[PDB]
């Protein structure tokens, strides 16, 4: 755990399940917890949070723990962001994991989409299309979520320092963020986004730490951090993996980190990384990997007002 401005205990290590498939998700969640994984991330988008809740509900009875040790978290999708929708996506999302209060919900991205049916939204451009709400409005829709006790902090996904400081700046904010989720390895390092996050108070979560492989638009070229033969280098030296190098990484750094799988093997050995250091050389040769080279960059909506990526940090 990493404390939050709240005086919270987030877990410094959680189990991803984007792309975590009806069928092995809960199967994967109950190995999760029985290894000792408190913190799971979830989203909406995900469709598969109802699968993630009967894994919960059943560790929860069968008494292999207790709700206020789990640290659940999920997220608001943008072509949600209108009052009204805001609470209807929570519900759905609350309902599905089978819980009575999330311990952390996020804004997923920044730009607020067209809201309908499509998930993402385009023109006969490719590009995508924009909607009337913006992240502020549902920020107080969200804020509202915390004062009945249905959530117990908000936070962020991908926002540059600049959407940060436009929350912070918001007139009226009854909640301040807890944590930024973002994309963070050897390949996008992130020290200013990180510097910047930490000197208010803010956390930053590491997504995609593993190079998310299984990634639908993986090209072959692409960097391959599970095989950088630098990085196994490093892990052979402490009779470990490279995955638990990549994850450690993270910790070593006060950065929360949510490595995603579904195979039992694996769910464990991503967490035994409380049981071996690097050296600082070890993090300074490390840090020297990065390539301003992101995994996730998909919607490329640069036209559109608050895009994260485009900015330093
Ligand atoms: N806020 C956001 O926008 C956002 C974006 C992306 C991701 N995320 C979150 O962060 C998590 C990040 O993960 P990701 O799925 O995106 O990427 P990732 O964790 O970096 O990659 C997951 C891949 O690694 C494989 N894998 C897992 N553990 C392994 C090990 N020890 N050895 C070898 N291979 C291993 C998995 O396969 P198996 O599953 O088959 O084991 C899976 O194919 C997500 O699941 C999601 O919860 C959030
Ligand atoms: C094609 C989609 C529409 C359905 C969801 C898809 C992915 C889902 C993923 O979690 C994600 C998270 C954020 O980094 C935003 C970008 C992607 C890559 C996202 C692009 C849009």
């Amino acid at each position: 755990f990493v404390e939050l401005s709240t005086k919270a205990k987030m877990p410094i290590v959680g189990l991803g399940t984007w792309k975590s498939p009806l069928g092995k998700v809960k199967e994967a969640v109950k190995v999760a917890i029985d290894a000792g994984y408190r913190h799971i991330d979830c989203a909406y988008v995900y469709q598969n949070e109802h699968e993630v809740g009967e894994a919960i509900q059943e560790k929860i009875q069968e008494k292999a723990v207790k709700r206020e040790d789990l640290f659940i978290v999920s997220k608001l999708w943008p072509t949600f962001f209108e009052r009204p929708l805001v609470r209807k996506a929570f519900e759905k999302t609350l309902k599905d994991l089978k819980l009575s209060y999330l311990d952390v919900y996020l804004i997923h991205w920044p730009q607020g989409f067209k809201s309908g049916d499509d998930l993402f939204p385009k023109d006969d451009k490719g590009n995508a299309i924009g909607g009337k709400a913006t992240f502020l409005d549902a920020w107080e829709a969200m804020e509202e979520l915390v004062d009945e006790g249905l959530v117990k902090a908000l936070g962020v996904s991908n926002f540059s320092h600049f959407q940060i400081e436009k929350l912070l700046n918001k007139p009226g904010l009854k909640y301040k963020p807890v944590t930024n989720q973002v994309e963070c390895h050897p390949y996008l390092t992130q020290e200013k986004l990180i510097q910047y996050c930490h000197s208010k108070g803010i956390t930053v979560t590491a997504y995609s730490p593993l190079g998310s492989p299984d990634r639908p638009w993986a090209k072959p070229e692409d960097p391959s951090l599970l095989e950088d033969p630098k990085i196994k280098e490093i892990a052979a030296k402490h009779k470990k993996t490279a995955a638990q190098v990549l994850i450690r990484f993270h910790i070593q750094r006060n950065v929360i980190v949510i490595p995603k799988s579904v195979t039992p093997a694996r769910i464990v050995e991503n967490i035994q990384v409380f049981d071996f250091k690097l050296s600082d050389e070890e993090m300074a040769t490390i840090l020297s990997f990065n390539r301003n080279w992101r995994a996730c960059n998909v919607l490329q909506s640069s036209h559109l007002e608050d895009y994260p990526f485009n900015a330093e940090y």
